[PDB]
């Protein structure tokens, strides 16, 4: 018997286009497993990706959910990215598996 | 698949019509996206342009609202103003389209 | 084109109808404008009107969201008085509809 | 008219049964007044009431719950009490019908 | 009659079979009694037997759900197991049962 | 035997004399008392006084410092009112010593 | 050897000599042992001594400074009795004995 | 008899000269008035005053207590601006005046 | 060059000699090394020593002053232990090496 | 003029000799520039070079704050690193200078 749920946060950096320069963000999975977890030394892999990529922090999001999801296969999973830049905070969600 | 909802939150001035004087807020704006994402450049623009306007924060919280819509065009925004004014937390929020929870 | 929602909280204080004795409380009111928002002036005097009334925190809530709903008869409203009391925490919550 | 909802939150103590030790809590009720609003006198003397006895914190939740329904018969009440034992954080809920019945 | 709901919260650690290092955790466990509640002194050994055992927290929330379940037979029990590893914040929910919907 | 130290904290109101509306403030008192403890009653009082008076917060705190010297003659008090103008958090402290027994 | 220092804090209640109704209080004990621990069964009598009694805090506050002296003698204690009257935070501090750094 | 203390706190904005990109602050002031205390809307002017300039917030900050004792002359003066840059949280305080 | 400070924190347990029971606490501690850095291994298998052990926590906080102290000898140490007893928050405190 | 004092925070990362894992860690310097200041830049180079490095957070502390003195010899530095590890919150400093006291 699989868990039910697992939630995942940890920081990470990307190169914000933009600017050029580094730019920090906390992201946050949960998943809802079908006969797999993904391992914490995977999940950390593909968070770490991101560092030295020009990437923006939307695209991002879509991103590693693509990752999840074609690594473990969940019926059920979401991302939230938060990240702050000049003077704003900001969140991003992609979620897959949620209302239509 | 673009993002399915997008959190922004920052800190804003006016100028209030009833004390004449400037007067602090926080706003925030949840929308769901479709197409592009707000640039938080242009989100940065929309909320400064308060800045020395004179303004009541129910009317602002409209206002930014239509902005965004005119901007980036999404099935659902909510623009929420909290201030503080004679002693009262006020919280003022606009939103158009259908419930996200 | 009025807001979809307003919070207001504020500080005011009563008169405990027992001890005669002022009786803080902290109170939020929630409101659906239709066509009017209540303008901040008049909520706070709502609020101060009961400095010096002797009256349960139970019936102020009730008495408040009365004032409101007359002042500008919004669809949804909701009451929430917070005091302290006997080492008692109390809320009480006065409505009227759904959200 | 009565009010839609009331919280009430306070601290007590009962006796625990196994160490005959003093053992202090958290108690919130909630509840949907029908025609009866309990007396925040009447609350603190039941919890009150338990100071000094020895009862479990799961039979205490329920006792209180047990008053309160007898006190006010409210459609709705909701009891929770915390509690610390042997490094645990314990909350115990008893609560009783709901909007409709 | 018993309560509704139980909610018990308190702190363990396991040993992380990959690293053979002590993997502390926050457990939150969450049931439905039915004619039996577990005794917090049982519940307080359930989480120490973990103590010096190699198990990968995502089966440890499984297990300990499983003796819960053997305990007291409620018809909803979740089990919440937090910790954190290599930077990475986790939580490994199991659960079983529910409420049935409030018709 | 009196207490070593009070400390009264307490929310209240003034009308700025520039704008003319309502200027809410936080208020903080510490005090050494001399024999002489300061009711509340009296305190809440001194605080309510400021009321529909236009008065800077500056000269609120000194006031007050001066209303609390008068009454109980406290070898040492602090006064601290804490506001909100035109986006800026402002704290005004005022303080007055003198001798022990 | 003792400790260095000890803290307590809990809650308590009394009875308002005013108002002659339950008054609610957080007390806090800091001291540095001599010799001997105040028990915490012993403190807890003591602070649930005052229920009951008609008393006001800043009594209350010097009142259990002496009887802390009383049980163990300390080189220094602190008593500090913190409670909420008429829409004010009160802070009553009794000390004995020289402060530390 | 005047004030003991004046606390004062907003927030800003300058422009990074790296970056050319809007860098958002907070920033306090305490001080100790002699003779005068300044005016709110004046110290806000102040903070103001830096929106739209490329200046570093090290020397934003000794700047501006430069301005507080041109204006004011007090004793003892403190500022301290509090900013965010590539992951970093920056406090820079300048400092002037006080005995010990 | 060893470090100027190092605090540790961790939670652990005792028995309570009054109750019988398992009373559980937070514990602090600060030392000034000299030479010696304590391994956190190390002080966890001191503070994991008082599971099952009667002691009360007053007693607690100076026998692992005493354990550090014979362990890597600093001139500077503080314990803390932090607990909740029949409802009163207690706090104990034992220094070595401070003013006397 | 120099500011009197600049403190930075930032979040880094190295890997524990005893376990080989990565150990997150919050890291926090303090210092009084004499004329000169560390670009941030700098000072996030610093952080990030313990990334996959083999280093106890104590001996982390004290090379981090040699790093400082020698890139703007200050007057004063403080490098505090905060981390978790087996249960326990660990939080060491490295100290040098100060103010010269009247």
């Amino acid at each position: 018997k699989s868990p039910s749920l697992v939630r995942l946060k940890t920081r990470g950096e990307s190169v914000c286009p933009i600017s050029k320069t580094v730019d920090s963000f906390e992201v946050s999975v949960e998943y809802i497993p079908r006969g797999a977890v993904l391992a914490i030394e995977e999940f950390k892999k593909m968070v770490d990706s991101y560092r030295g990529r020009e990437i923006l922090h939307e695209e991002l999001a879509v991103d590693l959910l693509e990752k999840v999801k074609a690594a473990v296969n969940p019926p059920y999973v979401k991302v939230t990215v938060k990240s702050y830049y000049i003077g704003v905070e900001v969140e991003v969600v992609a979620e897959s598996g949620g209302v239509p």
